[PDB]
């Protein structure tokens, strides 16, 4: 699969993922900018902490930068 | 934790579970609708079927309807 992995900002092929994820959680300045965000491919839906968003899905290149940092 | 869940309106209590979670995928009419949703609580970020897509918190009441449907 392939999915949009940070930093980088073309498709990334991932042989053995397959998920696509987003993962999102906010600093002192998440009003002002948005959540900050990170995006990779996984074997499968990550672990989150408390107060951290994840997005999963498995088509290919589905884990674009969100808007607002999760919507 | 509280979660919303479908097809209630009002945030419910879920004693044993750890995530509220949004699920989305589409119908035929995904572009003049939106995505379908299904919202609930678990005691993990559940496990996708190919094409629908998850979203998964645990904060309390994190899980309002998504607007296009996962935005």
């Amino acid at each position: 699969i392939r999915c949009f992995i940070t930093p980088d900002i073309t498709s990334k092929d991932c042989p053995n993922g397959h998920v696509c994820y987003t993962k999102t959680w906010c600093d002192a300045f998440c009003s002002i900018r948005g959540k900050r965000v990170d995006l990779g491919c996984a074997a499968t839906c990550p672990t989150v902490k408390t107060g951290v968003d994840i997005q999963c899905c498995s088509t290919d290149n589905c884990n674009p930068f969100p808007t607002r940092k999760r919507p």
